[PDB]
RNA sequence: UAACUGAAGAGUUUGAUCAUGGCUCAGAUUGAACGCUGGCGGCAGGCUUAACACAUGCAAGUCGAGCGGGGGAAGGUAGC
């Protein structure tokens, strides 16, 4: 299971007398072979914050059934504000992503793709929008049960 | 045989936050200019502004097998 830390950020609530101060962290794991998850974790200290991210993570997985290492089919997905497209690439082309989409594709073990953000780049809105959309891709074998025919048929 | 295959984001409004939205940055390119510095070769390029004014030299001649004249050099014969 590899484990990526996509952002640590310092938040603030307000008091009386002062401030008090923590952090939040976003964290992706995978095991790079179709299984990925993500998942965020608050707590006065970074690593408590790392620690309960990953936790949440773990607990927070799905499956995705890739074509070798890329994608089935073009992908289009938004959470919010936040609009991800993605593309399959043949071999060589590698991750052609930004960091929060390359956090999410490397752990599912995507190697060839290219992908793009639109609208807000916002990394926990971009993470979810990139785990939609790899867990709404489809496959010939699906597409074919679901319609009846065979995959020779569908093409 | 082959004639293409292709798309990354970041900073900044607030005590936090998400969104909207400008501004700024990372790339490629140039008939470039300026600053510091400077060994060689190959191949290219070189008034983008005043279609402003121009000294001087050169950039369109050739034909005597179209024609009549006119020139000045070599020869020969005759006298001395
Ligand atoms: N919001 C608070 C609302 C408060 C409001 N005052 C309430 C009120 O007044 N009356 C109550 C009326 C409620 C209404 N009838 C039911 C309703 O809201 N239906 C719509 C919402 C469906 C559902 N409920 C929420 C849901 O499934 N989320 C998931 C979730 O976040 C996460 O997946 C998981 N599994 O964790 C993520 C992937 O990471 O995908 C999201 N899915 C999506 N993201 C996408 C997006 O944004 N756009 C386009 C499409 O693609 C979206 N789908």
């Amino acid at each position: 299971l590899v484990e990526k830390l996509v952002a640590v950020d310092r938040v603030a609530k307000v008091v009386k007398g002062g401030r008090i101060f923590s952090f939040t962290a976003l964290t992706v794991v995978g095991d790079g072979n179709g299984r990925v998850g993500f998942g965020r974790g608050k707590a006065r200290e970074v690593p408590a914050a790392i620690s309960k991210a990953l936790e949440a993570a773990r607990r927070n997985m799905i499956t995705v059934d890739l074509a070798g290492t890329t994608l089935q089919h073009p992908v289009n997905a938004r959470h919010g504000a936040s609009r991800v497209y993605m593309q399959p690439a043949s071999e060589g082309t590698g991750v052609i992503a930004g960091g929060a989409m390359r956090a999410v594709l490397e752990a599912a073990g995507v190697h060839n793709v290219l992908a793009k953000c639109y609208g807000s780049t916002n990394a926990a809105n971009v993470v979810n929008a990139t785990f939609k959309g790899l867990r709404d891709m489809t496959s010939p074998e699906k597409v074919a049960a679901k319609r009846g025919k065979s995959v020779e048929e569908i093409q």
